[PDB]
């Protein structure tokens, strides 16, 4: 008689387990941690607060965390992110979980609270596992006292880290944080290799456009730009890229890409005349890849070309200026998470009207949004960093640390070098990689230990 | 009346200026440091001993410090990468230069021996441009009173850098460095895209053997790796990649090389049934990418395929084992800086004979040895960054430091980002690339300023 | 529905016809050959009294193709020629659209048979139909075998792909071909547009939607180098795949080699003595992903699938089931639904298995074409080529009026032509002015240089492109 | 005493053996035919007339004619194109051979007229193996007597087939000709694959310009221009290519290139007016295929970016209007084959002057002329398509066939598919690649013989 959860279909339970067991054969490292680490129980106790987008990916994290002695209640970070089959699978394995595809916003909020309260009163919470910091918020704003209690925050992404450096920079963060985000099993294998796996997908998926010999804009060129940028060039697109960092920029340049602004000599002064119009007129794909607000502005939208895809693999809903489009423009639903933007006008459109744009997942994450994110095999990486983290912060008990012990522990942290190059080695032998051991002398040379780490924490990959 | 130098061919000096002419309209980070700094004149005074391969890249950096006031006394840090026109346009400039191609061993350290001695007696050097750490030793462990004038050292190379920190481990490094290589305009612009641009070229160069369709496999995926792997894949060549480091591993994997190592499950136990004969007998090009020793062995050489080829564009010579194939192998020169090496022993050979390894630049740095090594575009970041690594210790004046201030500075230091950033803005300006400014709300959402820089200094890029 | 009590066809879901319409809207900006034919010939009808029997996969694409048919003045009657390629909100659009169509995805081989005769077929008597559009030779070989007297009213049969023009090449060589036949397959714009670019496309796409398998880094050997082929070993390549190719032509071949693929067999040497002790064990053994490309049989064979490793993924994008030897597998090994056109196939036995067998295969689509099968099959502006080329070869094959000809006048016309290069370069002219890409006018100077008109064709018919 | 030969420097004979020896292990090709017909010698009575670039590669051809039997007299189809190594090699061999890297258009003349030529007499010459068509065109003109004796040609390119096929439409062609370019082991071989490996080569030795970020244009996207494209595409660069053809051009499209006009909406006018000059203005290197005349006008060399790079991979230097650069602007050699031409005027020019482009090989073929043209292992399948035809139209006798018979043979002809495959399967070997061998069941199912033919004539690969 377990009812603690709240999924689109219960029955799609089995299907979704069926595609549990394949991608546990995909997932190597996170597997691994499961068989390390099952005797030992090292999440005996721990009680985490889970928001990350319910997929089969994230379905087997949670079970490696359960499988560890970890309890959970899991919401999506994301309203179009969930795979039905995938948060069925969980909830019949009597995992609360509250997560469906196509949240509104007010159910988005009432599932995060559905994480917190256990029958209305807050739960025995001791941990967070955060993707994006919504939850980390609300925490924070809502229930400070639920934080006296937890041990810390593992956060998954970018854009969540930065609101922890933020909150460490204001002395509001109540709890230590693992940047989970910046392991290179993590930034510079999901951020890149996963939305070079995913973008091209999920676009194919919402719209099955011819891609080769097309115009793309890519706003961004940071690890997710960097991987959208090849997840088009790859396909034939001519990429053109655009940054305000000019390190990254020198990166497209040298990677063979033209790099330019939307606006005449970059400088965004809020008018149309700003606006390189020629350039917006020749581009049939915007995706938008920064962290950062408005970076698809409502005047690029006036200039792009008619019938350009808009689209967003960074954050939220606001680096692409939606809302501007629901105010003035009116939207017509091809299908799920895909629609045409009739920039005629608000009240009605035309059905055979030219004048429109194709917006995927509503401005949210594009790879989510409208296909399955990233592949198993990549997110095996992240997800063996989650389980890794959430030990370290179970096991090191902030909660139960004295004032004065707390102050020197209260931080924003990565994983040691030698976990990352652990999780690496699982990957490799995924491929069926031979990594070459060093020779005691070959090891001495370059002064490393033959089990390493190989490099500095300055080395960048 | 101007003596002070030794060339190959000094009549060479005009073709020398015709093509710096040219490298300078490549060079625009270069040249914007010779007009932002020329009235200033902040290298007056200045006297750098410099010892990195003379080419014309080379000699608009000379140029370069020479404009902003400096007097330069100058060698090659290798015996194959000076271009004789470079050298000569230098000399016929009045500039100490002591460089020619195709340099013995004996040869080398006299043309060290002419920069540090002037008329038989020590320069009265202050300044010191290395590649590689050699000059830097011979200055420590020969010359240690001139280290008394010296105010510091700025390093090219990865492994230069290496044998600065073992230095400063050690207390044995007398004055302070610039680590300018792991500037990223630096690190991941020379050491990667520099790589994919002249491996390739000098390997057509040497031997003008067809890539595509046949076999490499590339020891090592650092940035010289990662670069050398994509100068082979990109011609339709089979890439297989070598790593100790199983987070450097997991990229070659990502980039969709597959990983191998030359030993049986990676383990060099030194036998040769070690040796995975199968993959080594595949092999038609490998390539050496490390700054570690023996990484190409006598083992590994001696069950690679017929006709292979052999080359390195990491470090020294002794990434391959080229002592034992002088010892063991007869050597018939091709033409220069590539050797046909007879695996039938030591005395004679056959010129018919089939069981050969082509070695290009007798296993020396093979970009710079069989053809130019990097192009000017992109030595622009590398020397921009040494103009700035100079110009910030020579005014530090670290030798007229009192003691006590001398102990706070003696260290071993990066640029800061800020610096990195300007010189990646002239260099994207160089490929008309146009940055995009933030605006003041877009600034305050990610946190950094409109005017950088754009990443914290974890950033990996 | 749109004729009043219209009940002429048979699809999964008539309420999908809105959405139908929709993509079909998209698709029409997508395909601006086909859109530029309705608007050049709408006015002037010539295909006005076309009667077509169409048998080719139901899709938003082959959607544009029937609407621009009926929009020149044909009437149709559509069935798909794959059991697995429909899309049913298009195949909904086209019934809603008062247009007979037999289509759904997920078809038996009975279904698949009856779809087909309903076409044939109107009120349980022979149709008066006078033309045939084909793709891959099924509608063809029924009238053949089946209905030869309705072949006596036929202009004409235009054919799609490589499979069907070999099987019209064998009737003609045997003389039992009764009508004749435009091979649209090898239009430039089809072949080296549809057949390499499409599958370029589409073959990541459907292996993703299949299976969300990471592919850089993993292992694909893909059995044959045509072009199907070619874009097959690009679509995988170009995600970071390690691809080796196996193929019987030496040219072939040899582009695989230049293309920077290693060239190896499934058998030691190449040869297929028939034994196990002919596999090569130790490739197979490391194949994360097989693809057959070749419109042969038996390519990836039984023995071949018991030496694959363990959890590879098995697909077929050339037009038949019989490229993978997916009978053996029925007949000895156990069948696990994943999800619709996905099925693990347990080397454990053939009766029951284990939920969590380790030992097992992933075949897409019971290995028929897995582009259509686990996706949408190729893009709306590759198709687009393919289709403009049907449209100008029923119009050229309706206005020849055969079925009209006196009996000696037949005898000279009965062949298997290509579309002249001439309307192949105005197909490409309308795809590449899509791109909004601007083709250069030779001079008179240039076009006497060259010896071509500054019309073209701009090459001999023997030039390979 | 064998002195019947003209090349730049005998002494170079041993450098050149030693290339012919290595090159003989790239071309298993060629060097099968040699062990299969050695025996057989069926040129045994051969006298070729031999016009083709006088390259490593082409002495293999020229020593496999001879060991099959054949006499040869030999010159270069290029004045550029010679390796001077290969022409003393082969003069030292006791062959007949008359070029030198640098001919003037007077020496390229006197060198074909020395091969027609023996001892101030025609010599008895019964083959033809010619590229481009100039000795084919000269034999026509100036010696029909030698055709009477003549049993065919054997023409190597696409440029010397359209001139034969000219003959043939006139009823002047006077002897047979094999079409080698349309071999698929030629064409679809040499001519895209080739300049594919040469292009790029030949623009780094001449300029060592970075690639990378950089604006190509590529006129034309038939063979030659489809493996130019990818020349630069895989070093990075944005390549837009233009063509006459719209099937040429819809596959620049699919293969993921921009198509361009140099004119607006492709009209040239012949005016200034008609030039895109905002196009022109942006693009840093032009690269002619065509095969055509004046396809880089003048116009477009005014409206070209200052220091573009212009050069010409066709078979002829009137793609490019050399002549009106001649006429016009001032030429500085930087070094053989690269020259600054100064638009500023043609009297003189300022050293310093910004407002050059740089021309290369003075706009002959750029791959030979800057480089080594083709690599072996594709020059293997070219040349051994050359000696399979000289074996047939030599074993025809034509010149021997009473006029009745003549007429019915006199063609312009293709090899058969058999020998295009079993050339293929040759190379294939080389790559240690493995053909699968159809089963009687399979080749019945595709209706193919086991050991081919596998494709009809019509098929285009
Ligand atoms: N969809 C996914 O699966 C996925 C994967 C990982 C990360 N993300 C998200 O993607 C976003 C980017 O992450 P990242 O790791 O690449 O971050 P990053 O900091 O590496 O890169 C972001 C880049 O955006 C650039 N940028 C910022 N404002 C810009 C503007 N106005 N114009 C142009 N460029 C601008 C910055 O200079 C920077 O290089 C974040 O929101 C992150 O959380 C999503
Ligand atoms: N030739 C040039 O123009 C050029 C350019 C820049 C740097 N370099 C030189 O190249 C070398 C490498 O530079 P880098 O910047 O790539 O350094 P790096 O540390 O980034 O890369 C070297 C890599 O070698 C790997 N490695 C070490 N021992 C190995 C072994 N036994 N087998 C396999 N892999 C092994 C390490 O794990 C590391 O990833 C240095 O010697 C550097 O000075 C040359
Ligand atoms: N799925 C799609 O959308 C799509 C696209 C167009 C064509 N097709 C089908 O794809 C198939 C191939 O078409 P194509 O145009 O590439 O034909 P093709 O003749 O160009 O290529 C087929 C290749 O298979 C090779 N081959 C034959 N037997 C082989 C064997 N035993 N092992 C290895 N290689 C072998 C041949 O040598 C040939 O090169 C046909 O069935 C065609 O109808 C499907
Ligand atoms: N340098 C070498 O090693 C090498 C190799 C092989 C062939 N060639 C020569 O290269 C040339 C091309 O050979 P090919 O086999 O590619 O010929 P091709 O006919 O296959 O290609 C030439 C292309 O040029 C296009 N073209 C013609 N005029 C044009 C114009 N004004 N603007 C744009 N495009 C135009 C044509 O449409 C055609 O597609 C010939 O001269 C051939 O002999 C040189
Ligand atoms: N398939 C997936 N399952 C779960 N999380 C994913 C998936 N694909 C991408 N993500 C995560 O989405 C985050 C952005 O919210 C990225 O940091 C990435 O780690």
């Amino acid at each position: 008689g377990f009812t603690d959860y709240k999924v689109a279909d219960i029955t799609l339970a089995a299907w979704g387990r069926r595609e549990l067991i394949i991608a546990e054969s995909e997932m190597p490292a996170l597997m691994g941690l499961r068989r390390k680490y099952a005797g030992q129980q090292p999440l005996k106790g721990a009680k985490i607060l889970g928001c990350i987008h319910m997929t089969i990916n994230t379905g087997v994290l949670i079970e490696t965390l359960v499988a560890l002695g970890a309890e959970v209640r899991w919401s999506s970070c994301n309203i179009f992110s969930t795979q039905d089959q995938a948060a069925a699978a969980i909830a019949a394995a009597g995992i609360p979980v509250f997560a469906w595809k196509g949240e509104t916003e007010e159910e988005y909020e009432w599932c995060i609270e559905q994480t917190i309260l256990k029958d209305g009163q807050p739960w025995d919470a001791n941990m967070v596992l955060d993707d994006g910091g919504d939850l980390t918020e609300i925490l924070h704003k809502k229930y400070p006292q639920m934080l006296e209690r937890i041990h810390g925050i593992t956060e998954e992404t970018t854009t969540g880290v930065h609101r922890l450096l933020d909150m460490l920079k204001n002395g509001t963060l109540k709890v230590p944080a693992i940047n989970v985000n910046d392991s290179v099993t993590k930034s510079k294998n999901d951020n890149k290799y996963g939305c070079r796996h995913s973008l091209n997908d999920a676009i194919k998926r919402g719209t099955d456009h011819l891609l080769s010999g097309k115009q793309a804009l890519v706003i961004g060129y940071g690890d997710v730009g960097k991987g959208s940028s090849q997840s088009l060039r790859q396909e034939g697109m001519i990429v053109k890229v655009a940054e305000v960092d000019p390190i990254c920029a020198m990166q497209a340049c040298m990677d063979g890409f033209e790099v330019v602004s939307p606006y005449k000599n970059g400088i965004n002064d809020g008018t149309e005349a700003s606006i390189d119009a020629a350039l917006l007129g020749k581009i049939d794909l915007i995706v938008t890849t920064t962290g950062n607000v408005n970076v698809c502005d409502a005047n690029m939208l006036k200039a792009l070309k008619k019938r350009a895809v808009v689209c967003n693999i960074g954050h939220f809903d606001n680096e692409i200026d939606t809302a501007f489009m629901r105010k003035n423009w009116a939207w017509e639903e091809v299908k799920p998470q895909v629609h045409k933007i009739h920039r005629t006008g608000k009240d009605g459109f035309d059905a055979h009207n030219d004048d429109y744009l194709i917006l995927l997942a509503e401005g949210r994450l594009v790879n989510l949004g409208n296909a399955t994110g990233h592949p198993s095999r990549i997110m095996d990486g992240s997800f063996a960093n989650q389980v890794l983290a959430q030990i370290h912060l179970f096991e090191q008990k902030y909660a139960d640390l004295p004032a004065a012990e707390k102050a020197k522990r209260l931080s924003v942290e990565v994983l040691p070098k030698k976990l990352d190059e652990e999780v690496a080695l699982e990957m490799v032998k995924g491929f069926g990689g031979v990594v070459t051991q060093l020779t005691p002398k070959q090891a001495e040379y370059i002064g490393v230990s033959v089990e390493g780490p190989f490099k500095p924490d300055t080395y960048r990959y």
